[PDB]
């Protein structure tokens, strides 16, 4: 039932040029667009970017807008699917693209479509979006996520020497997503006097997901203040800390580099056992329930070593890149305990979906995931929602293209009243509430 | 007419609560979000914050939303007024409220309402947004905005010395909206890159608007810095800088303090003539042709000297406030030229539209403008095309609650077709154009 098809180029949240698409049915218009990853894991699907240095320093995407105007359009509205089809319809753009990596439209265009498509599909339908995405999952209690907000920014994601990418804070102990929204703004508030006080006002600015991006260099120290601002805040065990430690962007030969975004000294360099060795001081010093790619994205012995010897969660990014191939290697050598769910890390919202059941089904949790790069689209809003994944990151409480989400997510709450539960402290696993 | 109307608090892009509203027709959902605006002043609209220091720090909106829910929504839908009425239903809210400035609903509930109000007219006249406004303010010919973003910022919203408030860039040569985009994107990835190497990665991060607040105090220095990001990026014939100075935040005792973020020190204080020699250097020096409160919101005396000196663009921002009142002042003593135009500061959508033709009809130009705290409501975009203004200012290229106003504006601009037509170089009279 797809009457027409229109692609755009749009700015993302740090100005570089994303895909937009337009779809129309009889119901009427419906548009998504696809974010972009700062840290991409090797593994990722391809992004493709024009490359013309002389255009948006060759990060245009006018080869994807084009492909996806002058080839997927024509094809989907011949094939005459309707658009509550998803299944069909991506694996109709999977099989158009041919190849493993989505290499030839680009997973930009791909993913572009397959999300149009998906909201068209729940319109036509007649069911909000989560309900829609339920109902393709296979699921039917829903329930709302706990939020882990990037209150602190690091990594490739800020302009400092903090190398770890994002600390978190998880309001487990709310009453509800709105109440979750309530503690985590207040808590990033209390964050920024404290960091204030200390660092100075030149400390508050922001990193690409709205965290603030204070001039440090210890990761515990980054914990430190959060737990302080945590308690200051007055919700000291009812919010605890998460972590994406990004591993892949400071491995450099088998070994990690702490002070990567500092000239390179390899004096400095400490092995995979020392970082481990690390994070354990933090899992027993500091609320840490939550260690996303502690170590680098084909470094399993490490992985397995490490989640073997924890109790909390551990979360695959870059060594799982919401791939089933390869997170069916990590669930047999017990890598890691939780899938985080990219969209456009493989390309589909069906193989989106069929990675997070994969995920699931094996015992895994399963966190929804923003890209560090945005847009004022919120589709993984109802998406967390419809998985029941109960956990979703998607920055800290500042910046609208991470509003957006928590806007949305307060909404859904809002029309499903009684009819859903807030994961609360069974993040990991929600099934159980139900 | 409307069938209901929801407001909900949702979250600004600070983290602060702000308004929401649903408003429901035979057509179908409509909703609008409202900026951060001001709770407490005396010539502009007042926005009504809860004011409970245990519930997000006293910022909530909940008396805002009841007010909203359990009142304007059942007096609007009784009146059976039809939502292309916009005149009708916002002075019923007016009229509601009772006060001068919105002050016992809050300005940020009655422009909530308004603002759904109207996206829902513009759908009952089967028209886009853009050109239901346009209708409404008797506009035929639209023209997109050339847009103005703040890429360098100091004063109040930043942790340096920088007394000067916002340095802008606008692409004034781009060949279209889009390709405006793209230059103001480019400027602003390689103006990160010039800081980068000049005062180190710890100083790219951003402020509340997207733009960069390395630490200096020198305000010759952060034009420096965009002009050579202008000319490393090689637009040097085709964009030009725009300065928000906001004078008001350092006005000392009848002077001002370039240094106001220092310890006190009157010694160093210079006066009205002082500061107009300095923008005098700069617009002389630099591509500076435009300048936001140069001085203080009642320092009349140095705006009208100022602007009958200078032949570049003087825009009031706390010296109008978005007032009929005050700009009919300003009209008179001839103190600025240009009206920066924020409808949250006025409180509703037909009184926006009329201050803007106020300014209009005495040869001013009009930019409209964002505010500090934004949400992803993108109206404003449609508002700057359908009052057909031909400058906007809404942000550097960087967080989305600033790119979703100019991906909108790309939006219409692309639906526009052939009669797309850009301000450019006429960005202060596309009456022209
Ligand atoms: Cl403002
Ligand atoms: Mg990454
Ligand atoms: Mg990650
Ligand atoms: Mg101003």
């Amino acid at each position: 039932s797809i009457e027409k098809i229109w692609a755009r180029e749009i700015l993302d949240s740090r100005g570089n040029p994303t895909v937009e698409v337009d779809l129309y049915t009889a119901k009427g218009l419906f548009r998504a667009a696809v974010p972009s990853g700062a840290s991409t894991g090797i593994y990722e699907a391809l992004e493709l970017r024009d490359g013309d240095k002389q255009r948006y320093l060759g990060k245009g995407v006018l080869k994807a807008v084009d492909h996806i105007n002058s080839t997927i359009a024509p094809a989907l509205i011949s094939s005459g699917l309707s658009v509550v089809e998803q299944e069909k319809l991506d694996n109709l753009m999977l099989e158009l693209d041919g190849t493993e990596n989505k290499s030839k439209f680009g997973a930009n265009a791909i993913l572009g479509v397959s999300l149009a498509v998906c909201k068209a599909g729940a319109a036509e339908r007649e069911l909000p979006l989560y309900r829609h995405i339920a109902q393709l999952a296979g699921n039917s209690d829903l329930i709302l996520p706990v939020p882990a907000f990037n209150v602190i920014n690091g990594g490739s994601h800020a302009g400092n020497k903090l190398a770890m990418q994002e600390f978190m804070i998880l309001p487990v102990g709310a009453e509800s997503f709105r109440d979750a929204m309530r503690l985590g703004a207040e808590v990033y508030h209390t964050l920024k006097g404290v960091i204030k006080d200390k660092y100075g006002k030149d400390a508050t600015n922001v990193g690409d997901e709205g965290g603030f991006a204070p001039n440090i260099l210890e990761n515990s120290e980054a914990l430190e203040l959060v737990k302080e601002a945590i308690d200051k805040a007055g919700y000291t065990e009812k919010i605890v800390i998460g972590m994406d430690v990004a591993a892949s962007e400071f491995y450099r030969d088998g070994k990690y580099d702490l002070d990567f975004k500092s000239p390179t000294d390899p004096s400095r360099y400490i092995t995979g056992d020392q970082l481990g060795a690390l994070y354990q001081d933090f899992v027993r010093d500091y609320p840490v329930v939550s260690i996303e790619d502690p170590f680098d994205q084909d470094d399993w012995a490490a992985w397995s070593k490490f989640t073997a010897n924890v109790g909390i969660q551990i979360v695959g990014d870059d060594l799982t890149v919401t791939n089933p191939k390869r997170i069916e290697r990590a669930v047999e050598e017990k890598a890691c305990n939780c899938l985080l769910l990219k969209v456009n890390q493989i390309g589909s919202v069906t193989e989106a979906i069929q990675a997070c059941k994969l995920a699931q089904e094996n015992g895994w949790g399963v966190m929804v995931s923003h890209r560090s790069g945005e847009t004022e689209d919120t589709f993984i809003a109802d998406l967390v929602v419809g998985l029941c994944t109960g956990q979703i990151k998607t920055g800290a409480p500042c910046r609208s293209e991470r509003l957006a989400k928590y806007n949305q997510l307060m909404r859904i709450e809002e029309e499903l009243g009684d009819e859903a539960r807030f994961a609360g402290h069974n993040f990991r696993n929600p099934s159980v509430l139900h």
